[PDB]
């Protein structure tokens, strides 16, 4: 399996490529950058190879700056980026991913560049790939953090909690308490749920990104591990129900023609299906509002081309 | 951490000891059997030590036939076993576990011998240990098997399924669909649930044991891995919600004075609590029917 | 990958199949027995499936009693067995493995039935397979135990010790101190080597089998884990230098036409090569004597057919 | 176990803290930097906590800028760093690690800041800690890289190769072919050793650092994983023989009063001993030449 990382010179790309190389299901990682940044990729390549030696792991680490270098990959991770920024990043998506289905119709693309929901739609539109082979990180990490917050409240092993945050990876994210469980027990029926402040929790999840930006400079190790989790789930055909930004086609509320954070059973074929989750009234209204923000943002992004 | 396996010369005990010794959290395993069966334990000890060498793992393997060889263990796994059956096995429980708490009050006892729910109660009574430190395998394996069947039906990663079979480790076991979820979604709302035959699944779970006995002679690898799973959850203080035979004290429908399969958050201190699971009508009726059978069988065991 | 276990009803076969199913590189385990023992395989199949559920692992467990059931396997493990016993077991080898190369020339056979060195030669002769795809457990476990004994003497992590016992899996086994090292340092130069009694150690390794036989009934968990280690090394193409019973063709002392415990670099193709280890005078003499015992035993076994 | 990372705002420190927090043996990581850089640590703390959530792992992440925030750590990883360079870095060592043993005598210090061998000596002197509890990354990564090159040459599993680069973490490093083995066989007797260019391999090992700095800006992931490997060996008392910068006291050729890369059996108590490795003529000459450079550079650092 070959995983290409476009934007490997950045904080997210660099750390993603390092942790992806450690996966046993990844035999080759190709670092992609602008032609005037490949020399920096030569250093990153050596540093990662040193990490593998230390961890007693093996992977092929190649470098390049052209379409021929990453088009044949099994997974293409887009981490290259910076209203007008959504423009410029959307253009980057286009330059890299336009017409990929013609050379490799079996490619899987995972977009991380923000706005992730908008740019996954751009990636799918320009790529020509099937809707099941183009996704974005979306609210995956947000859901995993919410999962930990609940597990710590009830003081149970993390694996016992199943939860998800759907919608935009941003202010309009929606927690789905209606499909949240602790050891299979609906969380509303668990002792102590009354003492969990869902709103504070969501707030902690929603603002963390901006707080990290103004202090450490931006997310790095968090998003990198989330990418690793998604790529492993795919390449090892694990068929987990993960919350990622995917193209909706009526599976939830007949909502259609948008890419947004939703539960998806993920395997080697990409999105095997979007789980038709049934939302309560409030959850449905918040989810509809979130779709409204993403669709308008997607329209402006496409108008820009 | 030291784990003692009583009944280590048997099918279950031997295999349990072997897989327990592979755990990083288990630094010593003590093989316990009757005095006449000591030499057999010497060979099993060496065989397990060979397994550790091949797995590049380590563990101190000790052997004994006396109380002083296991009373100070952190976990005592009870696999020694022959109504006439329950009586003799309860006598074995009493012989080995009477007055343990007087010498090791922090010991944890895991009962595996059948009837496990009954003998779990016997163990707690004769042990004098706290209710939270005496449990049984119960329907733990039954729940994990049910989990795989649901997972294979929806074709999802097994970790996505959380389900549970509570009550007797036997014919009166009760599946808790009310507390069964896939990715957090109530299983009733998952697409395709109509095509899942719950009753046929339960039959496969409750009947397999008899089928294995009639063919291979009895379960072995399955129960040994379940023992390994339970002991690791305890010694590593993982705080998982597993279904084990434990003493009920009014957590579910105010039922009391019985050891039966229930959800319990397990850690290094044992049963941290029995989760107050809310059951729907039919499930409640079946569970109460199962508590009746277990309580009756327990009184006869205690009387002898 | 499919691994067939012939003799799965026995102590070694049963436990081998259970631990092999737990390997991520093994997707199917086929239990093979005599037609009048398949019903017992039905119980073992269920018990193993229960073990996987408990360990949260997956494997396909099939059963059968004919050549069509195991001939297409990727690895065929022979654990079916009981001078005259060497006869009867050799006949069993023949019944199961004669002409396998005609239906599956890429099959790999791992013999465990004793005498392991003799019966690996029988298996290779009757199978028609290439010499690199037929081996036996040999002195693999014996070497691993010797490795632990040395590591405990020097109180170092086991991974630091590299050693091997070559020759017959029996009284004529030979320790190769000349190729024994602790962290790469020749063990003869390590502080405290003078306090290690090699003879007692070898004795502990040589007699353990008989002592276990007269007490617990025979080896079970030890040999099963050794089989698992060998199958994993093969199916995952790990290219370790493991000591197994293999066909010698002049790689050591120009010794040829015998199967005996020797170091072999092992991968998906079986024996990639027998490492031409250079033995000291005493080690060479003991190794030559061991070959003499195996060759005579092999001749008598073949005369029996 | 609590591991403190001083210099956590930097490339190495941040990445080191992230991978350390993933270790099961590390329950707490304390991020330490200068008072003005505290808010930056808040963001790094949250980023690492996100990584743990995604990896389904746990760890308490603390932050500080004072001695009291790290003196009680079990392992203190020194990654804070700017001859004028060595002097300033030695001043940093002194500021952070002076008098640690007075408050935490069982602390273990791992020095990473370059020149690592020199600053390891500085750390030991100013710390007052025992010689066995102060080490440096030294040629640990250099040895692991050399191991992979030999392994790829013979096309064997990497675990089959045991090799070692001792001496200075720099130009005067010395490979110990005399103590290099493949599967226990002396590498000199392994078929194909003639086709292995040792000198070209050493050049690739000693020059890569400069190449990474001139391109990516400096090493990061490699050294962070090496730190993670060393800390795990200590906290899990694995007793591996790893090459680290440690205080020599006559174990190799009676050389004394210098911290330099040498084989050391590492456990929870630190350097359990420096293995008395026997070197052949040329290797001995190169090692003595390297001890000269390190001792000289160490005296100048101490003088300032
Ligand atoms: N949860 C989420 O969805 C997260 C989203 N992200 C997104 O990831 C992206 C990268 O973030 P980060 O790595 O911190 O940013 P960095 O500035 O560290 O790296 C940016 C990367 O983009 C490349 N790049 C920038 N402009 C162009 C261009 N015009 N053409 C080609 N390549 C270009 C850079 O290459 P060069 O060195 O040549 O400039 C570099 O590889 C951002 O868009 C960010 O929003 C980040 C974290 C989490
Ligand atoms: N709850 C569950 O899920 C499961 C329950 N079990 C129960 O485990 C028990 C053991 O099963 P199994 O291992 O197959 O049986 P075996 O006959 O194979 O082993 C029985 C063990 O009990 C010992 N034992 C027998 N009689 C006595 C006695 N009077 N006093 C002391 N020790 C005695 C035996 O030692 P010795 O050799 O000296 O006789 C041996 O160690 C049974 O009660 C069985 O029902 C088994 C599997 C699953
Ligand atoms: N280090 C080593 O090399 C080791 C070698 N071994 C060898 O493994 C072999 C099996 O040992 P173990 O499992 O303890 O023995 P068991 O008696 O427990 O099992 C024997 C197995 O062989 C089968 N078998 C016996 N006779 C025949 C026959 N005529 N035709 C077909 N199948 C037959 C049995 O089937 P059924 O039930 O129908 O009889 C059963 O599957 C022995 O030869 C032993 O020497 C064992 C351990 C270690
Ligand atoms: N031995 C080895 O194998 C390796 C050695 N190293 C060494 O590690 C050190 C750090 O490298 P790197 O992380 O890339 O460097 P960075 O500049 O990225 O980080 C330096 C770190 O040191 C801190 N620091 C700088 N000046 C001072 C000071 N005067 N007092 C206190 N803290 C200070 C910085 O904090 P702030 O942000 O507040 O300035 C920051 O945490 C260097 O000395 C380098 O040579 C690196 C890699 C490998
Ligand atoms: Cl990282
Ligand atoms: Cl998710
Ligand atoms: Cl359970
Ligand atoms: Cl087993
Ligand atoms: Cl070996
Ligand atoms: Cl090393
Ligand atoms: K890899
Ligand atoms: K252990
Ligand atoms: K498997
Ligand atoms: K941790």
């Amino acid at each position: 399996s070959k995983v290409a990382v476009i934007g490997a010179t950045g904080r997210v790309g660099s750390t993603a490529a390092a942790r992806l190389a450690l996966l046993d299901c990844v035999n080759e990682v190709t670092l992609i950058a602008r032609p005037k940044s490949v020399d920096k990729l030569r250093g990153l390549r050596r540093d990662i190879l040193h990490s593998l030696a230390a961890a007693q792991k093996d992977a092929e680490i190649t470098i390049g700056c052209e379409r021929d270098d990453y088009v044949d990959a099994d997974v293409i991770v887009m981490t290259a980026g910076i209203l007008d920024l959504t423009k410029d990043n959307a253009a980057i998506i286009k330059k890299y991913l336009e017409g990929v289905a013609e050379e490799n119709p079996e490619a899987i693309v995972l977009v991380v560049t923000n706005p992730v929901d908008v740019l996954t739609y751009v990636a799918l539109k320009v790529s020509g790939l099937p809707k099941n082979r183009v996704i974005g990180s979306g609210t995956h990490l947000d859901s995993m953090r919410f999962k930990v917050l609940i597990a710590k409240h009830f003081n149970v092993h993390m694996s016992e909690v199943h939860t998800r945050i759907i919608g935009e990876h941003g202010d309009t994210m929606v927690p789905v308490i209606s499909s949240t469980s602790v050891g299979g027990i609906p969380v509303t029926r668990m002792p102590g749920w009354e003492d969990f402040d869902v709103e504070e929790a969501v707030r902690e999840v929603k603002e963390a990104g901006q707080r990290i930006i103004e202090t450490w400079g931006g997310t790095q190790f968090g998003i990198a591990q989330a990418i690793t989790n998604l790529v492993r789930t795919i390449l090892q055909d694990e068929r987990r129900v993960l919350t990622v930004s995917a193209y909706l086609d009526g599976e939830i509320d007949g909502i259609r023609d948008v890419c947004i954070g939703v539960p998806a059973r993920l395997g080697r074929e990409g999105v095997l299906e979007i789980v038709p989750i049934e939302l309560e009234e409030d959850e449905m209204r918040a989810f509809r509002r979130s779709v409204k923000v993403v669709k308008e943002a997607t329209r402006e992004a496409m108008e820009a081309i």
